[PDB]
């Protein structure tokens, strides 16, 4: 998947498509907009292809990662979702939304201690008061 | 992948990893790089294999290449902020001090590794 592609690219250290500016920013923006068009209409499989395409071209992009992670979470591919959410967090640093969703994923993976660690991070560090309430509700059930 | 089918016994992979760090510790960077690339081809999902290849790229002053692998390494481990610390070092070398500050601050705010936080704070103290 997307993470494997990123690691293979890093191993090979040959020229990538982004290295030669093969697809301009405005064009990537358009494709991202089509990806969400598909997603918003329930065409999840088509959206997944488009987000995978975007992540092959520019893996280290929070918006593309988050779109793909959401698809995996909806498809109950919870480990794949959690891994991508953590990449998004590492790149973005100040949005705890990916940490919250990783906590949801860890609960479904039967890892409540990992989920508790996620939800506690949201409470301790997020300034999103509504997200903190949501995180607390999961903590209350654990 | 090769790991998915147990293509090489576990103890032999342990040996190859230990030989890779032996090369690294002895300054045989080109040979360490072959061995860490081999390991990451065998199992891209192994955080310590990725960290070893990232260390090679950092020592070779391929700082963005290292930082990219550190972001994957962070995700695979979820709660180990060592890759975030090293990303902070790479960002300083890339002349991105605000990004580096964000990395070191993330280590101090989330890590439970006291020795790592001490190191991260020493970098924050030096950043203008
Ligand atoms: N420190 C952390 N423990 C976790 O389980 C986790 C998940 C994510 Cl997404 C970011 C950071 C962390
Ligand atoms: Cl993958
Ligand atoms: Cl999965
Ligand atoms: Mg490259
Ligand atoms: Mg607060």
């Amino acid at each position: 998947g997307s993470i494997s592609t990123a690691v293979i690219d890093a191993i090979n250290s040959g020229a990538t498509l982004k290295d030669i500016n093969a697809i301009p920013d405005d064009m990537m923006d358009d494709i991202y907009s089509y990806a969400y068009d598909f997603y918003n209409k329930g065409r999840i499989e088509e959206a997944e292809v488009f987000f995978r395409f975007l992540c092959i071209y520019d893996f280290y992009n929070v918006d593309y990662i988050m779109g793909l992670a959401a698809i995996y979470q909806i498809k109950e591919q919870f480990q794949q979702a959690a891994d991508l959410y953590a990449v998004a967090f590492a790149l973005g640093k100040n949005d705890y939304t990916p940490v919250f969703h990783t906590g949801q994923c860890q609960l479904r993976l039967k890892a409540p201690l990992k989920a508790k660690e996620c939800f506690e991070l949201v409470i301790q560090h997020s300034n999103d008061e509504k997200l903190k309430i949501k995180a607390q509700s999961y903590l209350d059930a654990i």
